DNA sequence: CTAAAAACATTCGTTCACGTGAGTTCCAGTACAAGTCTAGTC
């Protein structure tokens, strides 16, 4: 719901990162065990990037829906962090 | 001559100063992670 607590929380994230809010929102909704391998995730991300380059948001929406429906809340949060390009695992790239 | 008063010699206990090995812990130093890097228009 656009006026539901989850919608405002996702939108009002003080532009405690967005990944944590998304994980909390998706916890009661998402499954407990995903079925996507690393190769499938990489293929979906590549498709999203290519469609963005080609200016076709329908395919981007379809790929995002597939990722959302075939992953768990932890997987959703990690995918969001990867897309944003901000992980902060506590260990530097070096 | 005589004993006695003074001086001298010895051993012990206590105090102190220094040196040194061992255990505990506190902290300066080091390593590492994360953020910043100019401001605006169109």
């Amino acid at each position: 719901p656009r006026d539901g607590k989850d919608a405002l929380k996702l939108l009002n994230y003080r532009t405690g990162d967005f990944a944590m809010i998304a994980y909390f929102v998706l916890k009661p909704r998402c499954l407990q065990k995903g079925s996507l391998t690393i190769q499938q995730v990489n293929d979906l991300l590549d498709s999203i990037a290519s469609n963005n380059s080609a200016k076709r948001k329908d395919l981007i929406k379809k790929s995002l829906l597939q990722l959302i429906t075939q992953s768990s809340a932890l997987e959703q949060k990690w995918l969001i962090r990867m897309i944003i390009k901000d992980l902060k695992l506590g260990v530097s790239q070096q």
